[PDB]
């Protein structure tokens, strides 16, 4: 049947695809691919960004929930304030590594025979004053992103202080709205993996017509891309994650001797949950106490931030860059903490790397129907599949890092 | 607030007699200024449900059907109606085009014939199919990717019904339920709806008959008929021999059914009529732990009788248009449509809603004067199909059942 | 850091504040420095506003209608909703009434742009009857067509009703699924309101620094006529059918404000029918009204009250629409009040709900919120909502006492 490891189909996809384009490429047929190979990996670009906009809201509404104070417990407030100063740390570490190395720059693509030109911008009122969703169904319904974005969040909040209610009536109310959004969020995401069952032909299909088309300088361009992000990646843990634990009386070393399958499991299956019963049963290794862990680690897997902020970091500037449109710090950063912001509940989420970033192309006026936009929209989903194993494996290890320092802070160890 | 299919029949005989006379000395002119905005008022209050029923429908329809959800005894019964549901769509299409019920009223209603546009590349209308934004599908009524997003969702829920996770577990339980119940008030307002039928269906045939001459009386009767013996021709050729081909004896059953198949025939309703059904299926001597479970569904997922509307009402509409219409497209749309009603069965006049559905996803705008005023006859007549698609619906429930519950 | 101070008072400041600081600007001030400075916070209140106007009526109207409809209606149900259709007839008049009495609107022609507003006129009837029903729901919804909304709204909450009622226990729970969620919409959807109103007192000190600087000092007169005309109509609701009634009942009007006194007192100044509900019930216990019957129908008159709102619209649409320009006829005025009204059922509070059904009124009349009359318009009703929403809801809860203890008589079981 397809049902072999989801993730050896797509990397013998992407591996596979990228030979056919490129000898289709050297004496081949750009075009025939274009015909014939390309339409297929269409279907795969659009199978994503259609969720795109369901898994962002309902997603929202469920991780605003979350976070919302004081719904959220005293254990619980420590930890957000964690992966608060961590999506800090890897933003800046994102942009840093993104422009260490100038993934983009190199690829100019001009597809239609010209080149892209982003039309910016309106006043700053206008824009502040648009986050507003003049009507919430609408924005929803057409894919407004801002709007969405800050509906989602004032909603997850409400639904927070209505289950809070003397009123019983409405406790429930809120309860089981609530939980219909959640099974909303959750069945999206289950019908992600349905997608990803496609994904090896349709990545197949992808890279074959970047490669046939673009040339051979691409695949040094995406090295470059994966490079960044897997330096910077690491960089967290030892920079970070190491430094806090080392500050926070922890061993580091054997920290990671514990971690060491928990790391290897995320890094493998891509999942947050999927990985979660092993992550518990490190975290118990480690010796956290029971209350503390059945309880952090599944928010880590939920709004863990640290792992997508280094992606974007890099996408963002990448995707941008090979446009042709040179982007500044603040741009960068203003764009980064927005995805970053929008992304709470989302960290796995199967792709949720790839997935934030259409939602922040949607948001940045890059219409996503620009054959420019589109064939460097498609590089960075090609590769998806590879950095997604550092961004969940990341996450992972940030979750054990923080839930070990507030385990400590509770002084449940051993 | 008297028998309702009474009031439709009576207001469809009674509004042709009016329509007919007032047509012939009268004001076709008249009929329509005053007359037909209560005919426009019943179209509007159909086409309106449109959207919820199928989205909804197919949400909770997928979920019932769905791979590892189903159950064993529910895994053969489904496999029947695949099976039967497959005859019906050639039964349909072949009566269809043996009667040809449609051409010879050529209808140019603003002093210009309709004329379908087709068609994008195979390539951009299978692209399509994935909606851009599901809430926008649904927003602005794009049909195929509402389908898509719909049957895609209903099994997504299932597979989150097998999930070790409560939590998980129980908030698509809630999703599902409040999907369904959004189908269910769908269907409660339909009924409503079809309280104001025999004034709307008085209103639609008296324009039609006051302006299409009596030739319309013919090629509807041509309709009425092409279904009614391909109904029949449905549980001979079909159910009869699927009967005896599991030894059960054909003359015998139907002996059995007698008053149940009467009274889905003037209920209308599998739902309505299903204490009835189950009370056959019973002195037929059904197993209790079989015809409780597979009767309920036949109700929904029957696809047999709707598959015979389809054929020919898709036939009919097209072919009053003008545009003549080969086996090849007539089969793509009519699986389509059968195949997105699945969890509607009855569901009071399904037949038409579909048909709305297809129309709306197949080009042809339901606001253009040819294109409505081609549906708004079948639309009049729709009580009288309506009545066999229930009572065939019914007939291969029991078949079904008898069929499932002789192999156990 | 913290403003949790009491919400009112501090709306109260903004207007009184803002007016001052608007008024004295405008005189020699910068007209035109407010309204690039100061007025982006009042319009980013506006927009926070009119945004829930969509999910608050949705949502509100398919509970609303499920509270009202047949025949999960009780009989001391019945009662109590044909008292209500009877005081919001009344509540109308009232309203027309005191916005004929006194004519706000008239003397301050605005022509904001350089050029004065014109609404455009109405399709045939035919066009406009059909089109109340809505060709795909999600679209009405989506997209802010205001009367199939409604018209869906209610035909929805109806159907669920009729889904309780079914053997089919799959049935009946799918159907109190869904009312379980569509309310709690609704109800998240107030809570979203609550926390915009502790925005509102910056918000409403923008909004009226602008138009006092703008448009004169001839505003605050009108203004204070609005106000006027509506408690006015709002006391003269009491006097007129709460104490006619009750009296007609054999029931004594004054001892009965005797023991409404910190009731009336308590919704004049929390502006909640909710918060001021606990108030209520210690009173209709105290009058001595039946436990059974309190307990259901002061919940009611908390949601389905239509008499308060009833006289709010008659004046706003009449300040609005006079204000503009139009001219607006006796059957004109009823028709949309009527429908306004109609359509507010399951909203009675629901902090700020006059000014809400106005949008809804105003987008559903043909008045883009966008154009910059209507808009001035809007803004300065908008700005007075608090004032008048006090006596809004004071009004309300009288009626449901006065309500309530009809129908409570008339029982004794
Ligand atoms: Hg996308
Ligand atoms: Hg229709
Ligand atoms: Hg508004």
């Amino acid at each position: 049947y397809i049902e072999y490891p989801v993730l050896q189909k797509i990397l013998i996809g992407l591996i596979l695809g990228a030979i056919v384009g490129l000898i289709l490429g050297h004496y081949g047929y750009a075009h025939a691919v274009h015909t014939y190979v390309k339409p297929f990996g269409d279907l795969f670009v659009r199978l994503l960004c259609m969720l795109v906009m369901p898994i962002v809201f309902a997603s929202l509404v469920v991780g605003a929930a979350s976070i919302s104070p004081a719904r959220l417990g005293r254990v619980g407030v420590k930890i957000v304030v964690y992966y608060l100063l961590t999506s800090a740390f890897a933003v800046t570490l994102g942009i840093i590594m993104a422009r260490l190395f100038n993934p983009g720059a190199g690829i100019h693509l001009a597809v239609g025979g010209q080149q892209f030109q982003p039309h910016q911008a309106p006043p700053l009122v206008h824009i502040l004053l648009d986050i507003v969703p003049t009507n919430p169904f609408g924005a929803l319904a057409n894919g407004q992103v801002l709007p969405t974005i800050f509906f989602a969040i004032i909603l997850g909040i409400a639904i927070t202080y209505l289950m809070n209610s003397e009123n019983e009536k409405v406790r429930k109310s809120a309860e089981t709205l609530l939980d219909a959004i959640n099974g909303l969020a959750e069945a999206m995401y289950k019908i992600v993996n349905g997608v990803m069952q496609y994904a090896p032909i349709g990545v197949f299909a992808l890279i074959a017509y970047v490669m046939a088309e673009q040339g051979v300088h691409v695949v040094g361009e995406l090295a470059k891309v994966t490079a960044a992000v897997y330096v910077g990646l690491t960089l967290q843990i030892l920079l970070v994650y190491f430094v806090l634990l080392k500050i926070y009386g922890i061993d580091p070393i054997s920290f990671i001797k514990h971690a060491k399958d928990a790391m290897l499991t995320a890094f493998v299956t891509r999942s947050s949950s999927g990985t979660l019963p092993v992550t518990m049963r490190v975290a118990k290794e480690m010796g956290i106490s029971e209350g503390i862990y059945s309880f952090t680690l599944p928010l880590g897997a939920t709004i863990n931030m640290d792992g997508t902020a280094l992606y974007q970091g890099v996408a963002t500037f990448f995707i941008a860059n090979a446009l042709g449109s040179h982007l500044t710090v603040g741009q960068q950063l203003t764009i980064v903490l927005t995805a970053v912001l929008a992304s709470i509940g989302t960290a796995g989420v199967p792709g949720a790397g790839a997935i934030m970033l259409c939602m922040v192309l949607h948001s940045v006026g890059l219409p996503l129907t620009d054959p420019n936009v589109a064939a460097a929209y498609a590089m960075i989903l090609g590769i998806d599949a590879i950095l997604d194993m550092g961004r969940t494996m990341v996450n992972v290890t940030g979750d054990l890092t923080g839930t070990a320092i507030v385990a400590k802070t509770e002084g449940t160890l051993v």
